[PDB]
Parts: structure tokens; sequence; C-alpha cells
């Protein structure tokens, strides 16, 4: 059973659900329609379950890459924002919400990795990756290191590998070509080679992971790290006078980190599709709406141009958006799973010696296009 005459929305417990409830209240005040916001555990797993029997919430909020599987099963309705409404959000955000050409959700916020540096020991962060080997040598003369970041997860090393030419799946005409994979090209090898060279020359350690790199930076042992907005609070506590800026370039090309877009989708079984569109387009996605949510829990950078211009007064937020625009929207298709597993293995093998760069990426490329 559906509901009709009301809206039930689902959003994770780590987002600003009280603020979203407040926009829901204004909605009821204006139109008279009731809006109920819920935040159940493991909601991203429950949705495909209940939605399959024609039940669940009218609207669901979650990273866009999850909507791919939902769209595949016909769980999400096709949205119809006109050209004028689409012009209100940054163009690249609409690419993260289409499946097989159809628009299946509204972009809300944008997230991506940035370069984080310690202002006290490094007032002027490097503009290029090539500069780092030398910067590390000067800093070591005082018992400090230049950079430390997670080398165990491919999500963190990919920005560098992608810089000069690497890509997961080719995107064109709003579609991904599962046959045009770019982890085996010249650019990718140049990027990984530079990464392996860093470890051989003793600038980084092949075993460094998330906790290890985070501690080094927060203790002031290393001058920089690479992380996302989910890590700022831990830095605030450490008391390090930190900065968040654009990632370094490689061979003159910007680093290209994967982008995650918080999005709002409409249950295909909902009899309240027009109510959902009214609420999402003219209440939530306004300076007033996103403001309400942001106050409760910060959204980071947002897709709405007008509000993003206001939030950008914060240099950390301005950085997140700059790195995201220079990055690669994470693919929402089934094969991306193969990509992750194949690339993880290659990076770890080339870093440990288990395999050379040329061979590691060659095998990865072979497994993914299988
Ligand atoms: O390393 C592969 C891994 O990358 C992504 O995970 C990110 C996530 O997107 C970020 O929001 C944050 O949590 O850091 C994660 C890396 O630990 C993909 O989302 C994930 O599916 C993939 O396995």
């Amino acid at each position: 059973k559906i509901e009709e005459g009301k809206l039930v929305i689902w959003i994770n417990g780590d987002k600003g659900y009280n603020g979203l409830a407040e926009v829901g209240k204004k909605f009821e005040k204006d139109t008279g329609i009731k809006v109920t916001v819920e935040h159940p555990d493991k909601l991203e797993e429950k949705f495909p379950q209940v939605a399959a029997t024609g039940d669940g919430p009218d609207i669901i909020f979650w990273a866009h890459d999850r909507f791919g599987g939902y769209a595949q099963s016909g769980l999400l309705a096709e949205i119809t924002p006109d050209k004028a409404f689409q012009d209100k959000l940054y163009p690249f955000t609409w690419d993260a919400v289409r499946y097989n050409g159809k628009l299946i959700a509204y972009p809300i916020a944008v997230e991506a990795l940035s370069l984080i540096y310690n202002k006290d020991l490094l007032p002027n962060p490097p503009k290029t990756w090539e500069e780092i080997p030398a910067l590390d040598k000067e800093l070591k003369a005082k018992g400090k290191s230049a950079l430390m970041f997670n080398l165990q997860e491919p999500y963190f090393t990919w920005p560098l590998i992608a810089a000069d030419g690497g890509y997961a799946f080719k995107y064109e005409n709003g579609k991904y070509d599962i046959k045009d994979v770019g982890v085996d090209n010249a650019g990718a090898k140049a990027g990984l080679t530079f990464l392996v060279d860093l470890i051989k020359n003793k600038h980084m350690n092949a075993d460094t992971d998330y906790s290890i790199a985070e501690a080094a930076f927060n203790k002031g042992e290393t001058a920089m790290t690479i992380n996302g907005p989910w890590a700022w609070s831990n830095i605030d506590t450490s008391k390090v006078n930190y900065g968040v800026t654009v990632l370094p370039t490689f061979k003159g090309q910007p680093s290209k980190p994967f982008v995650g877009v918080l999005s709002a989708g409409i249950n295909a079984a909902s009899p309240n599709k027009e109510l959902a569109k009214e609420f999402l387009e003219n209440y939530l996605l306004t300076d007033e709406g996103l403001e309400a949510v942001n106050k409760d829990k910060p959204l980071g950078a947002v897709a709405l141009k007008s509000y993003e211009e206001e939030l950008a007064k914060d240099p950390r937020i301005a950085a997140t958006m700059e790195n995201a625009q220079k990055g690669e929207i994470m693919p929402n298709i089934p094969q991306m799973s193969a990509f992750w597993y194949a690339v993880r293995t290659a990076v770890i093998n080339a870093a440990s010696g288990r395999q050379t760069v040329d061979e590691a990426l060659k095998d990865a490329q072979t497994r993914i296009t299988k």
C-alpha cells in the first residue's frame, strides 16, 4: 500500500533530518500536506526490499551511485524538471542522476577529496605533485614529512592515477561505455608510476592506511594529507591550524577525484509524485530550504548555484567544489564493482612489489573489461 495525500521521506541518520523536517513543516503550513521524515537503520538495504512489493517512502535520499541498482530494478520514477529549473544547479550534477538516459533523482549536495595542509609548517601548499619529493627532503631536515594519505583504498590513490589520462568507464551522450575502460592507458601508468616512485624513494610507506595517515597529520608530523569533509571534525579537535585547498596537478593536469552526489529520488510506486516534485523543487532546493538542513547538519558543497555562492565564503567548502568540478563523477553501473576490486589489487601489488606497474594495470584492465 502507498499512502496518497501525504509525503513520507527517508534519509540517513548522519544527515540533518530535523532541518529537513522543518522544511516539511513550512510545506504543510503552505499547502496543508503532512510531511513525515524517518531515518531507519540500514535504510539503503531496506528500500530495495519494501519498494519491490510496492511499499516504502515516497522519497529517498542517498549517494547517487546507489540509485543505479534501484533504477535497474525499476524502483525509481523518472523526474521532469524543466530546462529553467535545471539551469539553477551546476550542470555536472545532473550527470550523476541519470540512468540509461533518464533523469531519476534530484542532485542535493556534492562531495570529493581535497588537499589538506598544515599552515604553520607549510604556509604555501605546493601546486604540483612533482614538487613534493623535494619539499619532503627539506622538511625531513627538521624531522617532518611532506605527505601522508591512505594507500590501501583505491578511492584515495585514484585522483593521481586519473590526472594524466586515467578513467573508469567512458561517459558520452549521457551513457557509460562498459567497453571503454581507462586503467591501462599511458596516463594511468604515469600516475601510478609516480606513486610507486614516491614509496621507493622513501617519501611514503606502502603500508600507510587511513588511521595511520590521519594520526600523522593531526599530530603535526606530516605537512599534508588527502581526505574529505567527513574528516574535518577530527582535525578541528586536534587543534592543527589547517587549510583545505585544490589538489596538486600532475604533468600539468588537475588531479581527478571521484565525486559523490547526495540525491533525492521518487519511489516508482508512489501516488504522490507531483507532491514530491513540488516539495523538492520549490521548497527544499531553495536558499531557504538547504539553509534549514545545513543548520542542523552541514551539507558541505551544494548543487544549487545561488546557495553555493553563499557557502563558498568558507574556503574549505570552495575547495571541495573546485576539486569536484575538476573530478570524475563516480559511475553508477554494475561494472564499477569490478573496477574497484581490480584496481585495489593493482595499486597494492605495484606498491608492494608483488608486480610492476605495467603488469599490474594490464591485468586490472583485463579483469574489468571481462
Ligand atoms: O576505495 C574504494 C571505495 O571508494 C568509495 O568509498 C569512499 C566513499 O565514497 C567516501 O564517501 C568515503 O567514505 O571514503 C570511502 C573510501 O573508504 C566508494 O564509495 C566505495 O564503494 C569503494 O569501495
